[PDB]
């Protein structure tokens, strides 16, 4: 059953690929990417070559990483695996990994956008999200280049795990951050959206949290109750008291549902902050929100993470993965 490839040099790196994969162009570069056109399907997609993906053991365990998450990964907002293959026909000689997706037309970070429009982008990766966290996963890295956009306005998640879209808590380390870090990115990405600006483009991360509370204001009692660390609580206490600003003169002009629903993601506390699912109740998605229509994942088993295995046998995992793989 195994496919016939043919070979080819594209950017002085050579491309092994079933026949079945055609007029690979290269669209840049962790991997070289190229599009194609997909004879078996007629569709066309990306086909991602792993640059050394048995190296070390970090970039072993991460190459399994990433193949079990796309393997996992079945959602119209998140990309999804279409096909994973190597030349290779043992364990003994399997040294590439080549994974093929769904090829989007471009990103968010290329697409000032209409509410309406900002409605289905976000309405969009929130669905993707409320998915992916129901699977106990954390996105980690949202960010405008992360969120794929076909002409249909059409969005994919990709490329789990830039300071300018990260969570606080995470700037600051915080050890039991929850999925909300990812709500935090959304908001910032959905704020840059609706003016066209950054929300917060800071030029390190002690100038990053300073414009982060700037809009926010420093954290009150309850939230200092919270802290464990006894520099962070005194750093905390120490710096200016900005009062958190009234968002709606702040996003001006801005529809009030959507100020609204940035107050409930940008919240300083991760207690407080909204869920994927919860925004996805929100009014400002009344004409998208389908609670019939807006599904879990399977449970994931992320148990690997906690395991430190010798570099050939995440290597064979990954083979393991590969051979296993089955196609929509
Ligand atoms: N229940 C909650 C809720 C929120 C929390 C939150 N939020 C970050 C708040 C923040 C305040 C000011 C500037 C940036 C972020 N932050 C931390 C936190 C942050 C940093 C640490 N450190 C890092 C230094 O080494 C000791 C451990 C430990 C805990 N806990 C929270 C617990």
């Amino acid at each position: 059953e195994r496919p016939t490839f043919y070979r080819q040099e594209l950017n002085k790196t050579i491309w092994e690929v079933p026949e079945r994969y055609q007029n690979l162009s290269p669209v840049g570069s962790y991997g070289s990417v190229c599009a194609a056109f997909d004879t078996k399907t007629g569709l066309r997609v990306a086909v991602k070559k792993l640059s050394r993906p048995f190296q070390s053991i970090i970039h072993a365990k991460r190459t399994y990483r990433e193949l079990r998450l796309l393997k996992h990964m079945k959602h119209e907002n998140v990309i999804g695996l279409l096909d994973v293959f190597t030349p290779a026909r043992s364990l003994e000689e399997f040294n590439d990994v080549y994974l093929v997706t769904h090829l989007m037309g471009a990103d968010l970070n290329n697409i000032k956008l209409t509410d309406d429009h900002v409605q289905f982008l976000i309405y969009q990766i929130l669905r993707g999200l409320k998915y992916i966290h129901s699977a106990d996963i954390i996105h980690r890295d949202l960010k405008p280049s992360n969120l794929a956009v076909n002409e249909d306005c059409e969005l994919k998640i990709l490329d789990f795990g830039t300071r300018w879209y990260r969570a606080p808590e995470i700037m600051l380390n915080w050890m039991h951050y929850n999925q909300t870090v990812d709500i935090w990115s959304v908001g910032c990405i959905m704020a840059e959206l609706l003016t066209g600006r950054t929300l917060f483009p800071g030029t390190d991360h002690i100038d990053q949290l300073k414009l982060i509370l700037r809009l926010v204001g420093t954290p009150g009692a309850e939230l200092l109750k919270k802290i464990s660390s006894e520099s962070a609580r005194n750093y905390i206490q120490s710096l200016t008291q900005m009062p958190k600003m009234n968002f709606a003169n702040v996003f001006i002009g801005a529809n009030p549902l959507a100020v609204d629903l940035l107050e409930k993601m940008l919240v300083l506390d991760s207690d407080k902050r909204i869920t994927a699912a919860q925004a996805l109740a929100h009014a400002y998605f009344a004409q998208y929100h389908d609670p019939d229509d807006e599904p879990v994942a399977d449970p994931y088993d992320q148990s690997f993470e906690s395991r430190d295995l010798l570099i050939d046998e995440w290597k064979s995992l990954t083979y393991d993965e590969v051979i296993s793989f089955v196609p929509p």
